[PDB]
C-alpha cells in the first residue's frame, strides 16, 4: 500500500545506540524529566526503557509522518474506519463529557448515548430500591450476567476492579463458558425468586450464550412452572428483539448495542450494566469520566507528551527492532487479577492480523503475545525468567500508590518490591559483584568461582512503570483507556484495522459440523473430517 | 560444554521438510496411529503438530544421543542433578508407589515420605473430625493456607481443580501476596475462634509471608488477648524450628520441608495439606497415585512412546528451529482456570537460564514464555491473534471427555468447540474458498473481491490435543506429573539446571535496600538509588 512503513530499515540503527540504561542515568541528570509523563493523578515514568534523545525523537517523527494525526481525528468524528465491516468505532462517545455535535449515519450518537444510560440507571434503582419485585414477589438480591469475550471480560474485570466500592447490597455473578460449571457455579449459590439475569448477546446467537442463556430459562422455569415468570427474572442487552421477545423478555428491559461499539469496547455501553449493579450508577459514571479523561488527553496532546503514542511506539519499536513476541504486564494490586485476561482480548483480537487495510499480506510483525501476573506473586512464578533467562520482553508495571485499608506496612513493602523488580530489570549483577559477594559470605575461591556464573544476572532490560494515586473507578477508566489508545495508535503505524475479528469465523463454522459428526457417523460431515478429529469423537464416545 | 548441541545446524533441515497438514493426513492413512499415544485414560494426539515420521526419528535420534536416559535414572535415585545448590531431585519420591530402597544423603527416603504423610493425614482428621478445637473450645471451620510462589499456586489450581470432590465441610482459603487485599479477603470472611492457619514458609524468611504471618497473629490476638491461643490455630510447614516456636507454632504442628523438593514441586509434600483438608486425604493418595503412574511411564518406556518426551522434543524443536518465543496451553475446562498461572511457575522459573551447567552463557534460547486461557472463553479473547496474526505460537488443548454434571447438551459443544479449534488452526481458510462463500452470501463480486483477503485463515498451524476422560484427583495428579517431567527433559536436552532459581535474589536484595530508602531519605540508600526509582517513591509520598 502507499502508507508509511513503521517497520522500515531506520528502526534497526536506532537499537545500534547500545542504549545502557546505568550509563544513561549516570551521565544524565535529566533522564527521568525527559522519559516521564503525568495525566492527573497518573505518572508514567518510562525512563527505564533502551530510549535515548536521538531513538525517541526518530520513534516521533515516524508518529508524525503516519496517518496517526488524521485517523486520531476520524475516530472521534465517526468516520468509518472500521473499514472491512464499513463501520464507525466510537466507544469514546460511550464516555464523551464534551457534548459536542456528533451525528453519524443520521443517529444524534450524544442523544442516544445520554437516553441509554438513563433506561440503564433507572433499571439499576429500580432493583437496588427494592421496586423491581420477582414473580413471587421478593426483592432482587443476586444478578447473573451471562454473555462471553466482550460480555464478560470487562465487566468481570472492573467489578473485582472496583470491589471495596460495592454498595448496592447485591450479588453479581458472571456465567460465560458453554462447559456448564460456569453456569453451575451461579445456579448453586443463587434463588430463581430473588435472581436477576442479563442476557448479553448482540445476535441472540453467540453459540456459548445461547445455550447458557437456555438452560437458565429452563431452571427458572423448573422452579416456577409458569412462562410468564420469565419477564420478571431475564433482561437483555440485544439487537435481536424478534428472538429477545420469543424468550420472553419485555422490550422495556431490551438494552442497546450499537454497531460501532465492537465487544472489546464494550464495558462503557450497557453491556456495562453488571458494574452499576455492583457499584452503582455514580461509581459507573465516574468510572467514564476517567477514561473520558484521557479520551481528551489522547485527542489534544502532542505526540511528544501523549501517553498512549508513546506506550505504542516503544511497544511496536521493540517488536520490530528486537524481533520480541511478547510483553509482560505486572499489575502490583490483587485487585487487578483480571487486568491481564482483559487487555489479552482487547489488544490480540485488535491486532493480531495479517493483511493491511488494503488486504495484502503484511512483510512485518504485527500484534504479539500479552500475557504477565499480579505482583508480588509473579516474582515467584515467572519473575526468574524476566531476569535471567535469554528471551526479550518489555514489561510494563501498574504500582497503585495508596490501598483501601491501612496496612501501612503491607502496602509499603508491595510497592517496594515493584521497584526493586523494574530495579533489578536495570541493573543486574555481575559476575565480580556476585564472585565477590560469595566470599564475604563465607565460601572459598574454588566454591566462588563454580557458582558465581549461576548467579550473573545480565540486567540492562526494560520497563515502564505506571502509577496511580489510588485505585478508583475513576483511576480505572482512565487506565483502561490508556491501554485502549496504545492498541489503536500500534494499529495504526501497522496499517491494519485494529476493530475487525474475522479470524474466529471458521471455528465456529467447525464446532457446527463437528456437532454433526459426533451425533450421526453416517453424515457427510463424518465422512468429511481429519482422522484426528475423528478419532477424538470416538475417545469421547468410546469412554 | 562437552553436552550434545540440541540446536544444531540439522534442526534447521528438518523444518525444510516444508510439512502440510492437510496433505499428511490426505496421504497417510496410518498418521494418528503414528503420533498419538495412549497412558492409561489419557489419550496424547501429537499428530496435527508439523512433523513427519523423517522429523520425529531425527528429534528422537536427538534424545537418544543425549544425557536423557543416564539423567533419568539419576533423577529417581537421588543423584545431585541440582547442580548448582548441590541438591537431590526427588518431587518423585513424594508420590512413590514403589517402595525400592532410596537411602539419599543418610535418609531413608521411603520411610521420611511415609511418616510425614501419617502425621499430615492425622492432623487433617483431628481437624475435619472435630476434635481439634480453637482456644475457646471451637470446632474448625476454615483453613486459611498463608504463602506465596510454591507455598500457594499448586494448592490453590488444585483446590479449584477437585471442587467436585470437596467433601470435609472446612472452606480454604489462600492469603498469599503482600498486598493486603489478599490477607483481608480471607480475614473479613472468617472467625479466629473457628479458624485454623497454615504457614507455609520454608526457612520463616520469605518476606510476604512473614508480614501476612505476623498480621494473621495480630488479628487472633487482637480476639483472644492471650499469646497462648497462637497453639490451637496456627501450624507451620517450615525448616525454621527456632522462629516456629518463637511464633508459638508448637513443634508437633512444624511439618516438614525437605531440600530436595523445590517450592515449584512441592503441592506433593506436606506443603500440600490445604488439598487434603479440601478434597480429604484418600483423594490426595489418589492425586499422588496418578502422578506415580506417569512417573513410572517416563522411567521405564523407551522414548519413541514416552509421553513427556514427545511433549519436550516437540516444544524444543518449534523454539528452536521456528524461533518462537511462547507457547499457548488451552485447558477446555473451567475447573482448570489456574492450571496456566501453575504451569507457568513450573515452566519458566526452571527452564528461563542462561548459562548451562558448567556456567557458560548458551548461544540457543532456552525456555519461552507459556500463557494461554481457558476454553471457550480463549476464543472470544485471543485465539483471533492464534488464527490470524503473524506469531508462530504451539498449541496445547487439554480436553476433558466427561465433566461432573448432566448438561450433556454443554459439555458435547465445550468437545466439539475443543475439536473445532484445532482443526481451524490446521485447516485454515483460503481465499477462493472465502470470495465463493461471500458470494453465495449475496455479495457481488466488487464486494466479495474487497473483503476476502480479510478473511484468510493461513492455517497449517500446529496442535497437541490431550484428553482425559475425567477430571479426578487422579487423572489430575497425572496431567500435572507429565507436564513436570517434560520441563526436566527440555532442561536436560538444553544443558541447564532446571532445579535453581538463582535469577530471583537481587530483587529481594533491592527491595531491602529501597524500603530503608522511603523510610530515610538522608540513607545512604536514599543516596544510591537511581533517579526513576527515587522520583517514584517521592511520588508516593507526597501522594
Ligand atoms: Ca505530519
Ligand atoms: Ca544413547
Amino acid at each position: 500500500s502507499n502508507a508509511m512503513l513503521f517497520c522500515d530499515d531506520s528502526k534497526k540503527y536506532l537499537k545500534e545506540q547500545n542504549i545502557n540504561l546505568k550509563n544513561e542515568f549516570d551521565k544524565d541528570d535529566k533522564r527521568v524529566e525527559k522519559f516521564s509523563l503525568k495525566h492527573q493523578n497518573i505518572y508514567f515514568d518510562y525512563s527505564k526503557n533502551l530510549i535515548n534523545d536521538y531513538i525517541l525523537k526518530s520513534l516521533l517523527e515516524s508518529a508524525e509522518k503516519s496517518s496517526l494525526k488524521d485517523k486520531i481525528k476520524q475516530m472521534f468524528n465517526g468516520a468509518k474506519i472500521n473499514s472491512t465491516e464499513h463501520r464507525a468505532v466510537l466507544h469514546t462517545a460511550l464516555r464523551d463529557l464534551s457534548s459536542t455535535p456528533l451525528i453519524v449515519d443520521g443517529q444524534d450518537i450524544r442523544q442516544e448515548v445520554t437516553k441509554e444510560k438513563q433506561r440503564v440507571k433507572e433499571l439499576v434503582e429500580k432493583v437496588v430500591s427494592g421496586r423491581w419485585r420477582g414473580f413471587s414477589g421478593k426483592k432482587i438480591t443476586d444478578i447473573v450476567n451471562i454473555g462471553i469475550g466482550g460480555s464478560d471480560l470487562g465487566p468481570k474485570m472492573v467489578v473485582r476492579a472496583l470491589q471495596p466500592y460495592h454498595c448496592t447490597d447485591l450479588k453479581v455473578h458472571f456465567v460465560s463458558n458453554v462447559d456448564a460449571d460456569s453456569l453451575l457455579q451461579a445456579l448453586h449459590v443463587v434463588d430463581p425468586e430473588t435472581t436477576l439475569l442479563i442476557i448479553a448477546s448482540k445476535s441472540f446467537s453467540t453459540e456459548e450464550t445461547l445455550l447458557n442463556s437456555i438452560s437458565a430459562r429452563e431452571w427458572l422455569l423448573d422452579h416456577y412452572e409458569d412462562e410468564k415468570a420469565v419477564a420478571n427474572h431475564f433482561v437483555a442487552i440485544s439487537s435481536k428483539l424478534d428472538k429477545v421477545k420469543e424468550f420472553g423478555i419485555d422490550l422495556e428491559h431490551c438494552y442497546k448495542m450499537w454497531d460501532w461499539v465492537g465487544g472489546r469496547y464494550s464495558l462503557w455501553s450497557s453491556i456495562g450494566m453488571s458494574i452499576a449493579f455492583a457499584i452503582g450508577y455514580d461509581n459507573f459514571e465516574k468510572l467514564l469520566a476517567g477514561a473520558y479523561s484521557v479520551d481528551k488527553h489522547f485527542k489534544e496532546t502532542e505526540f511528544s507528551k501523549n501517553i498512549p503514542v508513546i506506550m505504542a511506539l516503544l511497544a511496536s519499536y521493540y517488536s520490530c527492532t528486537y524481533n520480541s513476541q511478547s510483553q509482560a504486564l505486572l499489575p502490583y494490586d490483587e485487585r487487578l487479577c483480571y487486568f491481564v485476561d482483559y487487555l489479552q482480548q482487547a489488544d490480540m483480537e485488535s491486532n493480531g492480523k495479517s493483511v493491511n487495510i488494503a488486504g495484502e499480506t503484511v512483510n512485518y510483525q504485527t500484534g504479539v503475545v500479552l500475557w504477565g501476573g499480579v505482583g508480588t506473586n509473579g516474582q515467584h512464578a515467572f519473575h526468574q525468567l524476566l531476569h535471567q533467562g535469554n528471551i526479550f520482553i518489555p514489561v510494563d508495571f501498574i504500582a497503585i500508590a495508596t490501598s483501601h485499608h491501612n496496612y501501612d506496612n503491607h502496602q509499603q513493602a508491595l510497592l517496594a518490591n515493584c521497584f526493586a523488580q523494574s530495579q533489578a530489570l536495570m541493573f543486574g549483577q555481575s559476575y565480580d559483584m556476585v564472585y565477590n559477594e560469595l566470599l564475604k559470605s563465607g565460601l572459598n575461591e574454588t566454591q566462588a568461582k563454580e557458582l558465581a556464573a549461576h548467579k550473573v544476572i545480565p540486567g540492562n532490560r526494560p520497563s515502564t512503570t505506571i502509577l496511580l494515586d489510588e485505585l478508583s473507578p475513576y483511576s480505572l477508566g482512565a487506565l483502561i483507556a490508556l491501554y485502549e489508545h496504545k492498541i489503536f495508535v500500534q494499529g495504526v503505524l501497522w496499517d491494519i484495522n485494529s476493530y475487525d475479528q474475522w479470524g474466529v469465523e471458521l471455528g465456529k463454522k467447525l464446532g457446527k459440523n463437528i456437532l454433526k459428526a459426533m451425533n450421526d457417523d453416517s453424515s457427510d460431515e463424518y465422512q468429511n473430517l481429519d482422522d484426528s478429529t475423528r478419532q477424538l469423537i470416538a475417545k469421547v464416545k468410546n469412554k
